[PDB]
């Protein structure tokens, strides 16, 4: 219906808003491009699913999300990414993954108080009816 697609219009609009939230933050620059494959050649052979908020962005306007569940598996992907790519102890690292976790627990925090539980519901009986 106008109405479900009316539903699935409000979650890109609610989501373009959470993921420029998180672009904007100094301390996630990292993330909002993906990995320069001249920089980093060997980040396709190791990372098997690449994530970062510029493919978020790609994602939402294609229409690829439609509960905030399935937004939140790919925010996770970048978290999980982070931790798998620079997992040792030197500084370097751990500021990534810091930083990569922080990322996730801010997406997680702004859901958390801003996303309407029953909004998520209408969006995920949608998803299940198609
Ligand atoms: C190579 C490492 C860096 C951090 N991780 S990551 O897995 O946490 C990750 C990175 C990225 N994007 C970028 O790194 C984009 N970028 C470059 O390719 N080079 C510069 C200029 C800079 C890095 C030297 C930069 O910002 C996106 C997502 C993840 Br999850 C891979």
């Amino acid at each position: 219906s106008m109405q479900e697609e009316d539903t699935f219009r409000e979650l890109r609009i609610f989501l373009r808003n959470v993921t420029h939230r998180l672009a904007i933050d100094k301390r996630f620059r990292v993330f909002t491009k993906p990995v320069d494959p001249d920089e980093v050649p060997d980040y396709v052979t190791v990372i098997k699913q690449p994530m970062d908020l510029s493919s978020v962005i790609s994602k939402i306007d294609l229409h690829k999300y439609l509960t905030v569940k399935d937004y939140l598996r790919d925010i996770d992907l970048i978290c999980s990414n982070a931790l798998e790519y620079n997992p040792d102890r030197d500084p370097g690292d751990r500021l990534i993954r810091h930083r990569a976790c922080a990322l996730r627990d801010t997406a997680y925090a702004i859901i958390k108080e801003e996303l309407d539980e029953d909004f998520e519901q209408l969006c995920e009986e949608i998803q299940e009816s198609r």
